[PDB]
């Protein structure tokens, strides 16, 4: 069973290289799930790339409001129809006649019906629609001709179908969700099967942006600098080029102190360096820097730093992600930064917060570009990790506050680094008008791991 | 009741020999769940087996593509008309007499038929459908023919059959499930009944592969084998035991996959075949970390010695996961294998589903006499486990020391089943070389807390 | 009101005698509840006891169906028929006229139809099913001849019946449950009511065996040896005759140790005893007992040691209680040992927990057998227990890891002994090639129940 590519970031994977050729696809959802945006989609690459032509059978909807829609990720159906590449046909048993007829006038490639149960309102009585499903699914099989028909649904978590009898009929069945969790809206998509052929099981976090859909299903031993000298005396030469660096400590450590450094130091060495910030605003970050003695205004200023601030409650995990990548894909910054994790965790499935950092990770590995993520503890004085993820991070820089005679001085030390020595030794270190100071250990102290020390 | 084997792996465990022989089974389930495949399999493997009469009954769909769709396995359609060995019916009381037709005409043994639901879209009442059932397995059973019935079903915890009256008609009853659990999808089949016959009760994990469904149902020499590390092996009193299931759990970076590489190492030293299942990190990153070390995996590979599986644990289900170690085993045939790690499979899964993989896999690698080295990184660093130590037959157990202000580790065999271990927490350290196992910490006590105290 | 036994092991205490005599009893339940199982099953016993004559009104199975069914147990029900002691009237108000006539040439004993649902599809419309429900119902009881009517069911927590009006005009009720909980199915049944009598309320565990259905509702100063020496010198003269030890403790602290040391004592006085394993095999057992110097294969070459390996979630809490049950009824062991009740507790409900502890226990002091229990607590450094049922054992040898000078020691204490003296000394053990050896306690240490220990 051949498949067909429809050039959708993503889709190609999930159903490894495409739909059942010569056969129908079936794709139910609730409304906004993106069902008319996938089915225009599958016409539009397919008839930009294998240059094949692709009829679209509109019901409900007028051929001019699907072009003046399809216009959002600048798409001209028009000149699409001014070469006879697209054809819509305006809309019991004479339908498939036409849509036989078109085909045959437009060369059986791609075709689109968006959508069958609309037209089906006036028959119901569940046992009809399937009569009524096979007969059409059987005729475009007839033609061999790759057809994707559209379904509606209620329920997020229930019937396959409206009437519960299309999955049956219907070969290939995926289904789009737009479940709310939270009073936050996540976008899924899913293979239920996939007949005479293989498919990845289980939904995969996606989104529609101004390309359209999105669905998202080496190791060198160049070293890089941090910003610090002792930091990378105690990393053993600094940090390596292609890892990830994770900077874990209580409220007010110095993690952001340990970014504006290590994005400072990029931008020393004419590299380019992107700030993902979600705790703190551009206003307050600038102030601060300049505080330690960092120009982040002129780093801007040379194209070098860019500064992307939000909210981790403003957009979706699975929106957050595509932001990270099309920013990365635009200033294409030798390393990158995130202020922080804990902020993108916060009221979040600790599985879809897995997805993430795998994600951003990934992505930051697989374009060999040096991630610095921190994350905040929430005992201050410390067990291990929330969602214990600190096996995806290749280095583990830990801050932790070490209270000495009524006074609350912290202290840092390099707790991991994979395929490179490290300073196994809890250096003490101060903050002042020009970044961190690293002194010597606390020898003469015992249980410094467990907030409060102990005389020697 | 004569039990009839289906070759279907797991199935003729669960149904006590297979099914009833001369009655009617009913499989139903949600759509994707694996309905016809069973229904072909049941003929196909019956064809080929016992060189029995197969009629497969299609309502749907038309007999070329039922045929078309085994073409993702390997099967074709050579019994089909040039061995006269599959008949093919395609489509109330006319069409068992066509039953009973190729039945009595190939001297039937076999029959599915696929589906029956839909053959009940104009009668909306449950009354008929029974009326019309019972008639049809009656009939079937009058003929005294193994047949397969499959039904359609709305949800997966719901009634049994579209209009819960089949299971009632029907002897045994089969239900195929496809569960969605966390964005994760998990094939189970379960054994309902069986009528004057025994079976498994519940439901077990199957995943649908290229020689099609992978049902999974539910020695000891003293032979020892290196791990690597001398003193490690000093420490286990001989090394590590051949048949055994061994353990490493610690604190994130206490030094695991170092254990792994040269648990892995030892065996290409030996011209011994070892596979690698990593979860963590890639097969660039492990060359480099390894390398490091003074190791290179790389040329392990080139000698057909060493193999890298390095697959995230969210990309795949539970049951895959297993299937793919199976088959990966089965073709490479390790002397031992190493899992990193099982923390990084047990994110995001059921105490339950998690419990029946690390059952497989031991039992597996226990039944091919296969090595197995298990890590585990704990959450807490520097308490218990709250999952399955008592599984494993050897636990070396890493954890983190503070002295002095400085971040020190230490390791201890915690458990040698039916053998002698060291009993002392015994400081060691990381080089470009390996491990170097020093001696343990006697004026130091509280040292299972992560930080000791000068005694 | 008098009852009617039907000898069915549970039955007859669940319902104090049995069912109300001269009256219908409704059996309603799910397909593979048993609702025929048991139905054949009170005519059997009804015939082979009372010597009474009882009909079958078999309805959508065959005459033979039924008999070829009941050929799982060693049923002959066609030399029922071959002595006119069973009657199966193969199957709208003249279906109780031959009911009435052939109980008339049957004299009226027990009666059974399976089922009544069936014969009402034709009818449905709920108030039709109870209008010809009771006539049915009252056309029996003028007759007096006790009747068990099967009824089908959609839900296993839901309507009684499928038209939820035949427990209304039904006397007595009893629903067969077959409950699938964490992918695991457990068979439960239940007497709802019993008018002008009483009976057990709630549910109660069973299951079907080669018997059929099998439904699960002294004190001497007789001491015996536990293989250990010592052992019984901390007991003062060794463990009990008719009592249950419990081994609690840590990962690799010796259980199967003592379990094993428990065995042989038994097999070397010339006692049978029964070991169940569920953590470990026969292969791995023999060669760790052979290692401490113990022949458990000699042993099972005696006929003196029976292995009953078997994995915790292979088969149903439920179940696993008539394995151990079966296998003390065939071999009759003077003592047995389960390893272990944590393999037996894990993703099984703390009640569902409860009554298999409270079984075992039971029915080991019921037939005066002496069992060693083990157990594997989670923190090896400690709390109490998880589902704390150690009010139920009267011995409690618990063993505890002692890290000394950097030493990962092992010690042993009695910390229970009911109407018995033992040692309050936690002594320090360690093994070699033939078992424990308990040496002194630690009397120069402090805190030794809390992991670590302490200089004095
Ligand atoms: N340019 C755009 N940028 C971002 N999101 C967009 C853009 N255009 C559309 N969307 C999003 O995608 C949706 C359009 O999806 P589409 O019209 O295919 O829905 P549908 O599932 O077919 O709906 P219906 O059930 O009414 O047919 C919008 O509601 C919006 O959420
Ligand atoms: N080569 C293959 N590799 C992996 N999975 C496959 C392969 N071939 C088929 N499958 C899987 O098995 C499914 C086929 O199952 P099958 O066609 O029997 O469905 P079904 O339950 O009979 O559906 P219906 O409800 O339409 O009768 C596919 O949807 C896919 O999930
Ligand atoms: N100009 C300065 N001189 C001296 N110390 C400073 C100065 N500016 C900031 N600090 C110190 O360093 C800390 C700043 O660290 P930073 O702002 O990076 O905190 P953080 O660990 O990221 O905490 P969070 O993100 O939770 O607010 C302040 O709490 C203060 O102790
Ligand atoms: N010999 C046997 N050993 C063990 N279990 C058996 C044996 N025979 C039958 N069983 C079990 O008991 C069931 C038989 O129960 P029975 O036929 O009474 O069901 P039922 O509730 O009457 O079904 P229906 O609703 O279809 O009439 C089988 O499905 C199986 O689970
Ligand atoms: N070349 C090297 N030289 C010195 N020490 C090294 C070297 N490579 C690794 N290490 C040490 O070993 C640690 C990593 O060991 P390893 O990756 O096996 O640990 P792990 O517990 O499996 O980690 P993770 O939780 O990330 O999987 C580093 O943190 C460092 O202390
Ligand atoms: N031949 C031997 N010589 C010395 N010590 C041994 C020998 N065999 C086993 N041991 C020791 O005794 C322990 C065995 O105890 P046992 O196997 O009964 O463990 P357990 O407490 O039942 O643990 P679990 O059931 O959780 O695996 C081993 O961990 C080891 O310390
Ligand atoms: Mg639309
Ligand atoms: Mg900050
Ligand atoms: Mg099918
Ligand atoms: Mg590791
Ligand atoms: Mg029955
Ligand atoms: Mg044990």
């Amino acid at each position: 069973i051949a498949k067909m590519r429809t050039m959708i970031e993503g889709f190609d994977d999930i159903s490894h290289g495409g739909l059942p050729i010569g056969r129908s696809t079936l794709v139910s959802g609730t409304s906004g799930t993106g069902k008319t945006l996938f089915s225009i989609q599958f016409l539009y690459n397919g008839i930009i790339e294998f240059d094949e032509p692709g009829v679209f059978v509109t019901f409900e909807e007028t051929p001019q409001d699907i072009i003046k829609n399809a216009r959002s990720f600048g798409w001209d159906l028009a000149k699409l129809v001014d070469e006879g590449k697209l054809f819509i046909l305006d809309a019991l048993s004479a339908l498939i006649e036409r849509i036989n007829y078109a085909i045959q006038k437009y060369r059986a490639r791609r075709v689109s019906i968006d959508s069958v149960t609309s037209v089906f309102q006036q028959y119901d009585a569940s046992s009809v629609v399937r009569r009524e499903l096979f007969r059409l699914v059987a005729r475009l099989k007839q033609i061999g001709a790759t057809t994707v028909m559209t379904t509606e649904r209620i329920e997020e978590y229930g019937p396959i179908a409206r009437y519960g009898v299309e999955e049956f009929v219907s070969d290939n069945v995926v289904i789009l969700r737009n479940v709310l969790e939270g009073e936050r809206r996540r976008r899924t998509l899913e293979i239920l099967k996939l007949r005479g052929t293989s498919h990845m099981k289980g939904e995969y976090p996606f989104t529609i942006t101004d390309h359209g859909i999105n669905i998202f299903p080496r190791s060198s031993n160049v070293r890089v600098s941090s910003g610090v000298v002792r930091l990378d005396e105690m990393c053993g030469g600094g940090f390596f080029k292609d890892s990830i660096i994770l900077a874990t400590g209580a409220t007010g450590t110095g993690k952001t102190l340990l970014v504006s450094r290590f994005v400072e130091n990029a931008c020393a060495n004419k590299e380019r360096a992107i700030l993902f910030a979600y705790e703190e605003s551009r206003a307050q970050l600038l102030r601060n820097a300049y505080s330690w003695g960092m120009d982040f205004e002129e780093m801007e200023r040379q194209n070098l730093l860019k500064i992307v601030c939000a909210y981790p409650e403003s957009a979706g995990l699975e929106d957050h992600l595509q932001i990270i990548k099309s920013e990365i894909n635009d200033f294409k910054p030798a390393r990158i930064a995130i202020d922080s994790l804990s902020a993108l965790a916060r009221g979040v499935s600790n599985n879809a917060f897995r997805q993430f950092v795998i994600g951003v990770t990934g992505y930051a590995k697989q374009e060999e570009i040096t991630g610095l993520f921190t994350n905040t503890s929430d005992q201050f004085m410390h067990s291990i990790t929330d969602s214990h993820i600190c096996v995806i991070t290749d280095t583990i820089i830990l801050l932790q506050y070490v209270e000495i005679r009524g006074e609350m001085s912290r202290a840092i030390n390099v707790f991991k680094m994979r395929g490179s020595w490290h300073d196994k030794a809890i250096r003490e270190f101060m903050i002042s008008d020009k970044g961190p100071d690293i002194k010597d250990s606390f020898r003469n102290f015992e249980r410094i791991i467990s907030g409060s020390p102990t005389r020697i």
